[PDB]
Formats: C-alpha cells, structure tokens, sequence
DNA sequence: CGCGGGGGACAGCGCGTACGTGCGTTTAAGCGGTGCTAGAGCTGTCTACGACCAATTGAGCGGCCTCGGCACCGGGATTCTCCAGGGCGGCCGCGGA
C-alpha cells in the first residue's frame, strides 16, 4: 500500500522522488518534499478545479 | 469593393495659473572617534536520517460504449435603439403715445 493513503493522498510518492531525483535537483532529496507536492496538487488542483465547475455552471454545462 | 455622412481626430487662440527661477535661513546628515559587545561562523562530533532493492501489491491505467447532456431554432415581449410631431428655453424685435 503506498504511503500517500494514510497521508490523506493517492500518489505513489516514490514516482515524484524519482521524478526529482532524476530531474538533477539535489544529491540529498527531503522524503517530506514529495509528500508536500503531493498535498499541493490536491489543494491547489481542487481551487483550480472549482473554478472550473464556477465557469462551467456560468453556461450550464456539465462538460 | 463602394458610397453617405456624421461623430470624432486635429488644430488656433485666449486663460491664467502653475510650475519655475531668483532672494534669505534653516534641520538634520557627514565626518572624527569609541567602547564595547552582539551576531556570523567553522571545527570534534555522532547520529539519525535519506537511498535501494527482495515479497507483495494495489492502483491507476489500457480499451469500449450509454447516455444524460451539447446546438440551436419553432416561439417569442421586451430590450436596444432610432426617428417624426408638440410645447416649449422662451428670444427677440419693433413700434403708437
């Protein structure tokens, strides 16, 4: 079971460390930078998100 | 591509005042000094704190197909605006005694 379902996320958090460690960032990585990120996404796509469904419901669309 | 035209771009000149420049006299900074002490900083250190692959694993995806929604006119007073008479801002002028 991946670690980001008792954090409150979904990710399997070792594809974002691979994703900074192969990305030449640092030679030491935080293990709670991904998980942080990880929150990130998920609040920041959830505004983004809503205001999506905000324009959305301007014209009655549900797509 | 073409034309009517009319609201809008562009200019000429007066206003006048709004900065602009020339008079004195400041309020507070620059510099010399200082005596300290208060923050910035690497060395023994040592530990905890990150990385990666075995057993599993779940989890989101790879692919289809239903169906409650997309697009907009039948269906249409009102909104949005445009244009012709009426009473009027009155304005104004001119003349008998």
């Amino acid at each position: 079971q991946s670690r980001s379902a008792k954090a409150g996320l979904t990710f399997p958090v070792g594809r974002v460390h691979r994703l900074l460690r192969r990305g030449n960032y640092a030679q030491r990585i935080g293990s709670g930078a991904p998980v942080y990120l990880t929150a990130v996404l998920e609040y920041l796509a959830a505004e983004i998100l809503e205001l999506a469904g905000n324009a959305a419901r301007d014209n009655k669309k549900t797509r």
